[PDB]
């Protein structure tokens, strides 16, 4: 089916050794990582935090990260929830009208206190969300009836109750009513082949708020955007070569759908690479979305040794280490030395040292030979640290001056550096060898071009192609070369030095095994230039750099994951071939999980922004405050999957101030519905008003009303009410302005009752400004308790400034029995503490005018359309059918 | 925590006080928690590494030990672990011997 596997000579056939794959090789890279360190501080004694290093099961994780993108942040209801209530007095024509959304809000979060700044932030964000899930409507058939020749929306779906109310009014005031319940026809409501109803119905503000920005963006998104990310992944399945059906997309929208799309793939890749400390889960992800499934494959038998006749035979050099087979631990190192392979600059290996083995001598220096001509160590990116390849150094020079042979001169020179002598009788140069970082004198790369740049890619970050030894893909299907003609620069030199040396027999073995070698370098780099191009792949700048900064030592926010790998290890790796078979299971749907990730990171990152502000605009309620409170408060409400893929290496233990202040600051956003909406539902909430919590609170000597009841009927019927509900505030002169720490010094001097006391008698107004207290509504027919009839706006435990407040609605009730005189008395009863709110809550309104709420628009659908959501459908093997620009 | 910045705990500062505060009056008490809350942390670079510093009580010749201490601590960070490692790659190249 795919032409690069295609064998038409037994060369490249081989027996299957054994297999890999993406889900077990993160798995095993997650827990190589972690045992690491736990040895390390085992064995050597360490001062740290107590923190256990787990490993997660990384499926679960993902498919949890999947599950989240079927969720709706909307609701479908027949008609909306009632926003306006009636208190029926004994007076015939007015009435007390309450808005419910504010009675409602006042009792969301838990009381705001002065010492608790991580609850004060729980409160803030559960107030945010409660207002975002309340305002996210669409409606869809309303109940409708006929009057008159037009079509009348029903009482139920108006956002009015006011059934209690309708038995203590008059003729004249129920025929109005009536009429005005009549006249709010359905406009537009006598023509057929509709597809909305638009009537006028009453509602709060803030929830309108949302309900139009919904309406728009469903309005908005359309087929359009749907076609760009269509057009995007074709793209991207473009670059992978990934297979397609004959199966096609249309335009086609049915006359009853209509469509939401909640996602886009267009993913901006910096989202996931400015979260602090991510490169190991990065890379974790990337090895678990995007590896294939593969198998090992040995070389032919018939390379070492040929038969001419049944007691002739030829031997081969090594013919003691190709008779052995692994053990677990070093196949698990030859697994450690492909993971670093396939992955540049993230992983880099090391060496293992343990004297619990007994190895020949000769093992080590096969495996140096072999390591000059297995990894690489150029000028632009690196495989391994300084000492392994010092170490490899070293064990190159032991092998080159260790003779089984006729010996043959040598010329060494002034310095003691290893490698640094010329051999044989043509006296070939050993120096260019030795490790150099600048050049890559000794490894692959030495002049050969290993990076380059072809064409844009679908993901802006990464563009880079790698082309280890200087081996293009093509080379597996139109070959440029015969088979003799294949070599490299590197390779060659070391042929061209084991001969000067003396080794004939190791040179023939070498030349022989070229062509698996350049074939299994082929295969990985179109590994990794086909399947691993992913968000999570480094991006070209940390790529870049990492190679400078560990040559000059500096400090580095990328730091690559180093594992070790014993000597046999590497013999082991150059006598196998990773041959892909199964493209990953999962490889058709990993975009729509990075578009969820990169949208809750944002939707995170936007709620930190918009809280991080609050010590600024309150310094007084905040004093305790840290970035790390809000940080906790916020992740406290986030899907735990996210947080799950965040906390892969159990980084949330090392993150301090500066690196979270930095994250907040980088401007980056990944643009979505929930983010809309949330952003809405933020804006909405700038004015703390709405949130139900305030600061203008005033105490002023205020005496209970003595009504004089000269006319019982008529005090009936102008509806005599009492609250501490400030219509408008005092001026600015003839009040004094207290504040938290003038409070509290005055209280610890015991002072603070004399001086009230002393503001009280000259009849003058005080504020207990800066503070943000919770504001409660109640409402009483008969007389209130003490508690909050003589209420203050502090408490005696030293004072506590931030003493919820209640406004209270008191309702007159007289009898026929009463006499004038018989609500006076000699001592009067004062009330202390006033509240002051610019929003209207609870007004007196005459029952003419009951109905005069209604000013809101309203559309909603009918009842033969459907409303789906498609962004289940937006899959990489998708072809639309007329391609876009 | 106090005003967006960071302080030291009395427990931390070389002095003991917690059976005195009982007999005080109101002034001093204010006076010795402001004093207390004066006691501001800054944060400082030793050794390419961040660090935190603040003012305490000691005696003279304890505080000239921790002191000597402290500076071998920070020579050591920036010069000896690499001069012993040089020397150990060095001493393992002529004996021939692998050090880990």
């Amino acid at each position: 089916q795919r032409p690069e596997r295609i064998k038409t000579t037994p060369y490249l056939e081989g027996d299957v050794l054994s297999s890999d794959s993406g889900p077990l090789l993160s798995v095993f890279a997650l827990q190589e990582i972690m045992q690491k360190v736990r040895q390390v501080q085992a064995d050597y004694m360490t001062a740290t935090r107590e923190v256990d290093f787990t490993v997660p099961d990384v499926q679960k994780i993902l498919d949890d990260i999947k599950a989240l993108a079927a969720e709706q942040v909307y609701k479908i209801v027949k008609v909306p929830s009632i926003s306006f209530r009636h208190i029926v007095m004994q007076s015939r024509d007015r009435v007390l009208r309450v808005d419910t959304y504010y009675e409602e809000m006042s009792q969301v979060g838990d009381v705001i206190t002065e010492d608790e700044p991580e609850k004060f932030y729980s409160t803030i964000i559960k107030k945010v969300r409660f207002i975002r899930g309340k305002g996210s409507f669409i409606l869809h058939d309303i109940p409708t009836r006929d009057h008159r020749g037009m079509e009348v929306a029903e009482p139920e779906v108006l956002g009015v109750e006011f059934k209690n109310v309708l038995p203590v009014l008059t003729a004249e005031h129920r025929a109005m009513i009536q009429n005005a319940l009549d006249g709010s026809i359905i406009e537009n409501g006598n023509v057929a082949t509709r597809d909305v109803d638009v009537f006028i119905g009453a509602c709060s503000e803030p929830v309108y708020r949302i309900y139009n920005r919904l309406q728009g963006y469903i309005e908005a998104v359309q087929l359009q955007e749907l076609r760009n990310s269509i057009g995007w992944l074709e793209r991207l399945g473009h670059r992978k070569r990934i297979t397609y059906s004959q199966e096609v997309l249309t335009d086609f929208r049915r006359q009853d759908t209509i469509w939401v799309l909640a996602l886009q793939l267009p993913v901006n890749p910096q989202v996931v690479w400015d979260v602090p400390r991510s490169s190991i889960a990065n890379l974790i992800m990337n090895i678990a979305t995007c590896l294939p499934t593969g198998e090992y494959i040995a070389p032919n038998p018939r390379i070492s040794s040929i038969t001419l006749t049944q007691r002739i035979t030829t031997t081969g050099p090594f013919a003691i280490l190709t008779g052995s087979t692994p053990t677990a631990q070093q196949l698990n190192d030859v697994r450690k030395i492909y993971l670093a392979l396939m992955f540049p600059g993230q992983i880099i290996l090391d060496l293992k040292i343990d004297p619990g083995e007994r190895m020949d001598p000769a093992v080590r220096m096969v495996a140096g030979v072999v390591g000059h001509l297995l990894f690489t160590a150029g000028g632009r990116f690196t495989n391994l640290t300084q000492n392994m390849a010092r170490q490899l150094d070293i064990a190159l020079n032991d092998y080159l001056l260790y003779m089984y042979n006729t010996r043959v001169q040598v010329n060494y020179g002034p310095t003691g550096e290893p490698l640094d002598f010329q051999i044989g009788r043509n006296q070939y140069d050993c120096n260019v060898f030795r490790a150099d970082f600048a050049t890559g004198t000794g490894y692959n790369g030495w002049a050969t071009i290993d990076v380059e740049y072809r064409e844009p890619a679908p993901y802006v970050h990464a563009q880079r192609y790698i082309r280890y030894c200087g081996i293009d893909s093509r080379e597996l299907i139109n070959p440029t070369t015969y088979g003799i003609g294949m070599t490299y620069h590197c390779y060659n030199e070391m042929l061209r030095m084991l001969v000067a040396a003396g080794k004939d027999s190791e040179a023939a073995y070498f030349r022989s095994m070229l062509p698996f070698h350049m074939v299994r370098f082929a295969r990985i780099n179109q590994i990794i230039n086909e399947d691993l191009h992913s968000v999570f792949s480094l991006p070209d700048d940390m790529f870049n750099a990492l190679l400078p900064d560990l040559i000059a030592g500096a400090h580095q926010n990328a730091d690559p994951v180093v594992l070790d790998v014993s000597w046999i290890s590497l013999w082991f790796a150059f006598n196998r071939s990773f041959e892909p078979t199964h493209r990953n299971e999962m490889l058709e749907v990993a975009p729509l999980i990075e578009s969820v990730y990169a949208s809750e990171l944002s939707v995170m990152k936007v709620d930190m922004r918009h809280l991080s502000l609050m010590q600024r605009r309150f310094p007084d309620v905040l004093i305790q405050a840290r970035p790390s409170h809000f940080w906790k408060a916020v992740l406290n409400d986030s899907p735990e999957a996210v947080k799950a893929v965040m906390n892969l290496s159990h980084s949330h233990n090392f993150i301090n101030i500066r690196d979270m202040m930095r994250w907040v600051m980088l401007p980056s956003l990944q643009p979505s519905l929930k983010l809309a909406l949330e952003e809405e539902a933020w804006a909405a909430a700038n004015d703390f008003e709405d949130l139900m919590l305030t600061d203008q609170v005033y105490m002023h000597r205020d005496m209970l009303p003595e009504p004089r009841l000269d006319d019982i009927e008529r005090f009936r019927q102008e509806g005599f009410y009492y609250t501490n509900m400030l219509e408008a505030p005092p001026e600015i002169d003839r009040v004094v302005q207290y504040t938290y720490e003038i409070a509290r010094l005055q209280a610890n001097m015991g002072q603070f009752r004399a001086a009230l006391r002393r503001i009280m008698d000259d009849d003058d107004w005080v504020r207990f400004g800066g503070v943000l207290r919770t504001v409660r509504v109640k409402f009483y027919d008969a007389r209130p308790p003490d508690d909050v009839l003589q209420g203050l706006p502090f408490s005696y435990d030293t004072i506590k400034y931030a003493t919820e407040t209640t406004i209270f609605y008191l309702i007159y009730n007289v009898e026929f029995s009463n006499t004038p005189d018989s609500l006076v008395l000699i001592n009067p009863t004062y009330t202390m503490t006033k509240v002051f709110i610019n929003k209207r809550i609870v007004e007196r309104v005459r029952v003419g005018q009951i109905l005069a709420v209604l000013n809101r628009r309203f559309v909603a659908y009918k009842g033969k359309m459907r409303i789906m959501d498609i962004t289940q459908s937006l899959k990489m093997g998708t072809k639309l059918a007329a391609p876009t620009v």
